[PDB]
């Protein structure tokens, strides 16, 4: 459980460069049920859903 609801918009790259955005519906483990901007409900690592606010702004130092 890391914190991903349902109906949450997860931003996801694919290889062609393409970002999309998704919404997360069900969860199990490492594998997210969502559905993609066109409506098809997919099924994606967890590790692949990066949150819409990542902790880009908020990081702690460098």
């Amino acid at each position: 459980m890391d914190g991903f609801d349902r109906g949450a918009d997860v931003t996801y790259t694919d290889s062609d460069g393409s970002k999309k955005t998704y919404k997360v519906l069900s969860y199990s483990g490492d594998k997210v049920t969502v559905q993609d901007s066109d409506g098809r409900t997919l099924t994606f690592d967890a590790r692949l859903l990066r949150v819409k606010k990542w902790l880009e702004h908020h990081h702690h130092h460098h």
